[PDB]
């Protein structure tokens, strides 16, 4: 292949999503922890998260990540479809990334067009594309439920 399929499935194959939290950007509390790992492809994920936090101004998402491979630009393009059209696009970098190493990760999800809980549930998926740089390495995708 183009070498660069290569290089992309080893950094696949070495990467894992260890543990990912959803905090309340207010009070830190925990709405949501997951310990599957939910960037996995080929699946659709779900995650149940409770319906408050659509009434949360921000979110802080805390995941940790090993990575047998070095990154130099680790970086999420993250898409928000809605009834299947994308309504939303969020951009997150990491940066360089040790070779085998371990790492934890905050970004905060900032937020209008707010719909409620009973229309987004169950019609949210977040796509996300994992890069290096300019490298695309995988595409996984969740949906979420608001219970
Ligand atoms: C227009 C908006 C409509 C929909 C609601 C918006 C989403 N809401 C945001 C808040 C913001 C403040 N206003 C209220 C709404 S939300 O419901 O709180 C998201 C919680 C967090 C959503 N989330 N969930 C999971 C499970 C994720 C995973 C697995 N990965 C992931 C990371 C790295 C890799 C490699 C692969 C995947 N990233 C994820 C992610 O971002």
């Amino acid at each position: 292949m183009s070498a660069k399929d290569e290089r992309a499935r080893e950094i696949l194959r070495g990467f894992k999503l260890n543990w990912m939290n959803l905090r309340d950007a207010e009070t830190g509390k925990i709405l949501w922890q997951g310990t599957e790992d939910l960037s996995v492809p080929g699946v659709e994920h779900e995650a149940r998260v409770p319906k408050k936090i659509l009434k949360c101004k921000a979110v802080s998402r805390e995941l940790n990540f090993s990575s047998t491979e070095q990154m130099e630009k680790f970086r999420l393009e993250q898409k928000v479809y809605f009834k299947g059209q994308c309504l939303e696009e969020w951009f997150f970098e990491f940066g360089f990334v040790i070779p085998n190493s371990t790492n934890t990760w905050q970004s905060l999800i900032e937020a209008s067009q707010m719909m409620p809980a009973s229309v987004l549930t169950g019609n949210v998926i977040i796509e996300t594309k994992f890069f290096d740089d300019d490298l695309l390495v995988s595409t996984s995708r969740v949906r979420l439920f608001y219970v």
